[PDB]
């Protein structure tokens, strides 16, 4: 059995109200607290961490600029207080990192290319980590 166990998903469950808040698709800032308690997610049992990155990987790639920035900066907190089995999970992922490096499009009317550039860099700072 492969796919995280059952229970491991119901766990997840009890714990989206954390990951909803850290990764609205807005341009308020995630409150620090939240990542050390996204960590602590990863850190419950293999299952646990192959949930959250389900979750991760699907805001990173479906979500405007502002989401996705949150995304990538929890990844890299990631890597610093997460699970050693997130993070094997997340490498085998790692053209999704190389997507978010590579994201582009029209400006906005009021921003430019701002946002398009934050999140190139900071996909560029998770992969510096994650990579080296």
């Amino acid at each position: 059995a492969a796919a995280p166990p059952l229970r491991d998903r119901l766990s997840f469950l009890h714990r989206l109200p954390i990951l909803l808040k850290g990764t609205s698709d807005d341009d308020v800032p995630c409150p620090g607290y939240l990542f050390e308690e996204i960590a602590k997610i990863s850190h419950e049992s293999p299952g646990s961490s192959q949930c959250l990155l389900e979750y991760l990987l699907s805001r990173l790639h479906s979500s405007s600029g502002h989401g996705k920035l949150k995304v990538l900066k929890i990844l890299l907190y990631l890597c610093s207080h997460g699970s050693s089995f997130f993070l094997l999970i997340l490498k085998r992922n790692s053209a999704f990192i190389q997507e978010a490096a590579a994201f582009a499009g029209p400006p906005d009317p009021l921003h430019g290319n701002s946002l398009y550039q934050k999140v190139r860099a900071a996909a560029q700072d998770l992969g510096s980590t994650l990579f080296s």
